């Protein structure tokens, strides 16, 4: 996240960390949502490589112990079956990872709460985006959890000639574009979250930022519109 604040650490407990084992060690590579107690929701590009992945709840800083982490390994991968890696901009940027244990919930460990299936955000409503994404373009990763204060930008203005044109679908939600505060690689696949009658709802995963840069005005982040997956989403945690 390029121009976040430190999130408190009881803000945003649905937000999980997707890490791939690297030497002896643990890499953060994306986002995701915890949406069962048993599965959670990320990027379909973010599980691309053929790595071993587990996910942490209860995370606040990458680098330190924070007392409320569980780690969990990642047992089944369901990708959308439309999602194409040659072709972000077609859509279908999302995966649901099984875990291999049921987390416990706390006031760190919660689930995300999904909007209505069909609900589409006024233009300019209120969002943050969290992760531990880069702080800025060509940067490094953060410590400690950021937000980002993005009001969405609708799809009449985002698939605009000066916005993302074509490359953005209805399927997807933008945020942002100011130039100053947008996601950054490692940020793939978490929470767009936005406040909705009186509620946060997590309305988007977060999928690609212009190949330019993260922060970079009138490009704002693109994120898979999580309304338009209710069904699909529904369907992979029925089957599995
Ligand atoms: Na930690």
């Amino acid at each position: 996240v390029v121009g976040g604040t430190e999130a408190q650490r009881n803000s945003w407990p649905s937000q999980i960390s997707l890490q791939y084992r690297s030497g002896s060690s643990w890499a953060h590579t994306c986002g995701g949502t915890l949406i069962r107690q048993n599965w959670v929701m990320t990027a379909a590009h973010c599980v691309d490589r053929e790595l071993t992945f587990r996910v942490v709840v209860g995370e606040h800083n990458l680098n330190q112990n924070n007392g409320t982490e569980q780690y969990v390994g990642v047992q089944k991968i369901v990708v959308h079956p439309y999602w194409n890696t040659d072709d972000v901009a077609a859509g279908y940027d999302i995966a649901l990872l099984r875990l291999a244990q049921s987390v416990t919930l706390n006031s760190y460990v919660q689930l995300g709460v999904l909007p209505r299936a069909g609900t589409i955000l006024a233009n300019n409503s209120p969002c943050y985006i969290t992760g531990w994404g880069l702080t800025r373009t060509n940067g490094q990763l953060a410590q400690t959890l950021q937000q980002a204060y993005l009001p969405t930008v609708d799809y009449a203005i985002c698939s605009s000639s000066s916005y993302w044109g074509s490359t953005v679908k209805n399927s997807m939600v933008c945020a942002g574009g100011d130039g100053v505060r947008s996601g950054c690689q490692g940020d793939s696949g978490g929470p767009l979250h936005c406040l909705v009658n009186g509620q946060y709802a997590v309305h988007g995963v977060t999928s690609f930022v212009s190949r330019l840069g993260c922060n970079v005005t009138r490009k704002p982040t693109v994120f898979t519109r999580v309304s338009a997956y209710i069904s699909w989403i529904n369907n992979v945690i029925a089957s599995n």
